[PDB]
């Protein structure tokens, strides 16, 4: 199943769509800069692209730890950003209020893996009609994510992208299973799988590491992928498209 | 640490405290009932003894399932509890505003695990200045509670409680790791810790399961144990159970530490 | 199933079973040494004991490190321990030839848990008619120990023991599941089952771990204790330690079971 | 480093090379029959290719399953596809004493995953100076493979191949961490990586899918090799697959400084 997000065909025997942007949203200034370098870069080897922040960090190391702009202002910045390069967005939401909001302003809004099977949450997402990002928990098994799609269908939202973050490994470990992918499509009607390197290396040189995870995965056939920015995002996503365009050409088995 | 909970007193070293009750509060007769037997098991014992309940379980396996008699109802059931029996009650919260009115009926406030890293929730359970059980995530390592317990800390309240549900184990497993308990009473200042055994097994005759892992738990010299019955323990097994651990509690607490 | 080991009684609800000894056999007067401290504390305390020991290192990370005193010197100072103090005794076999002539001497032998799988070695070691231990791999779930034990059934040798030494948990740790020996217990007709908590904390002061860890297998009711010190706990900690172990063995095995 | 086998080169930046073959030798016969199979397949698509096969298998599932042919007539089997087929061959050895035996004619020696710790092997394996290949226990983690090649380096042997077959990952299941292969190359002298994907997945259309999808995940990573334990037409289908990947993979330079 494909998604049209407006220009943009996401889906598994797709052309890759890159989500990436910034941690948290901090100034308008700042954001405008970064995504577009994004932009530049992704226009430049022809890569459909999604810029990702978050108006909010939830999980602050301290309980004064900068918050981010907050939702108001970060709604400002992500208009300002759609206008000026006229791409779509996506951001997190933590909590069934902000949802209707959010999916004003943002094309695709993401449900936080910790929250995952928070069911408010899940309702009141699903209830924008908005395309929606789906982060697998660290700890759920990907043929149960079957489970989280059914309450979305049930609750009437079917614009759904599942998001594969890695998994729990002994203490303070991810791993990710190449094969969890497969499992999801299998399972999951062939929604589309995009695969979020960052969070997935967040407790493992690194630029080499994050390549080649990005690679293996992409390998197995995925609509996207998520990454953090010498020309190093370039580098990467020379390679990224070169494997994607081999891999798409291939017919499936 | 110890913890005064209305008279009584939670701690590593102190006879253990049983956290019981129900999944979600359905109705005031059936938690009456429920509440009761609980009572009559403990108070035959003397087994120290809180009830516990969610109002809104924010958790379900459907999204129409039913969450609770909400927090209005909830927060009443909970008054009648503690008129009809005099023992302190134990509940969730899932938002900040739940806080406050929570925190006026319950003596207990509970930081769902998957909650346990948002900062707002923190620092408005923190900010009641009630006692709070902090869920272990079960992908956090137990060298890591300490970072939830800081927050706490920062925003004023250190009257905290950390329970054990288990760990991780490949997929949609879980384990228990004994060694957490002292790494947390270690790293966090020895807190009491209390054990959930039933979340710890749910992904796992049975009642043969949660003997055998509570006892190991308690083996390791604990401050309380959770757990959950169906009117899950059977109900009716209750004093059994409870027989076996207050034995084993008991010889474990009258040795001194080594 | 209860296991006779000379005057020994073997089994999940007899009084536990001390297998103690050494990580490796370096000369007779250590060992007499070692051994008669392990002797006297556990038959003061009225502990059944078995003296364990390897007289090879089959898999040290030097190929230059010493690896004990080997088979033939190995074998006479396990003919002077059961001489002079009259207990069975228990070592690890690496080689098929090895078999017969350590089952000679050896009361118990004892299958390394990286060998479990090869089948050369299990034939061989049933044919010896011993008493075998076997180490669950740290890679093997306990509903799959059953495999093991049918390869030895197979093998024509019911005599075995199962000794649970931890799980892999992520890279480089290890943890050990309470509830796998109930699954060993139940799956494999109720052998004897050990606890080694030595092994199962090598990836993880210590004197309080391996206590807290051991207490905690106890509590499920099991056969035995495998464990080592050195002059592994210190040794003079055993008296105590093990004082601590009896009292919760003694109180578990005094309930009846259900 | 790569390692010369024979007119193979293996190695991380080398063309894939092929490890495939049967489980147990039972006979000339059918070994040059199942050889052939996979000789035919990889010469119409030029890749590189080693017949294994056990001749004693120590770690089957069953006490009395047939452990193979056995030393003596093993190694005339090997000889014999060696003449036919003008192909290196690896098999494994557990026994100290068959390590030079074995060696005068194989290529390859393996070293069985389970018995890699066990140092008199390691010593008798290092000491035929033949190409060794290290089975990668499920229970040891990437960054203490060099522990092994350092036993092999003391013991005079650096031809060593390091092969992949997952880790344990909570009870019964096995999964590959695709960052392993990464830091055994860093951490064991960039030695050549292959991997066994087939073992990788004994514990999980279906499993031919499942291969395919795991295979091109590694081999994305770079590695020397490909390694499957035990149509013809689907073997095709799937180093087709492979072989795309790692030509692109493997005509591009290593990431810049
Ligand atoms: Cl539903
Ligand atoms: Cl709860
Ligand atoms: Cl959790
Ligand atoms: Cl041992
Ligand atoms: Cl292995």
């Amino acid at each position: 199943m494909d998604i049209k997000i407006n220009d943009i065909t996401l889906g598994n025997n797709s052309p890759f769509v890159l989500f990436g942007g910034i941690n948290v949203l901090e100034s308008l200034d700042s954001t405008l800069q970064t995504c577009a370098h994004y932009v530049e870069v992704t226009r430049k080897l022809g890569i459909p692209y999604i810029f990702k922040a978050s108006f909010d960090k939830a999980n602050r190391s301290s309980i004064h730890s900068y918050r981010g702009v907050g939702l108001e202002e970060g709604l400002k910045i992500f208009e300002k950003v759609k206008a000026e390069f006229g791409i779509p967005v996506i951001t997190d939401v933590h909590e069934p209020h902000q949802c209707q909001p959010v999916a004003e302003v943002c094309d695709v809004i993401q449900l936080p893996a910790r929250l995952a099977q928070q069911t408010d949450l899940v309702v009141a997402m699903a209830k924008t009609g908005n395309v929606v990002n789906i982060k697998k928990p660290q700890g759920l098994s990907p043929s149960q994510m079957k489970n989280i799609v059914e309450k979305f269908h049930e609750a009437g939202n079917g614009k759904l992208i599942l998001c594969e973050r890695g998994s729990s490994f002994g203490y303070d470990n991810l791993v990710v299973d190449m094969l969890g992918f497969g499992v999801m499509k299998q399972t999951c009607g062939n929604l589309p799988v995009i695969f979020d390197v960052t969070h997935s290396l967040q407790t493992r040189g690194r630029r080499a590491q994050a390549l080649d995870l990005a690679l293996a995965g992409m390998a197995t056939r995925l609509a996207g992928l998520f990454l953090e920015s010498l020309h190093l995002l370039e580098d990467f996503l020379i390679r990224i498209k070169a494997l994607d365009d081999l891999i798409k050409s291939q017919p499936i088995l």
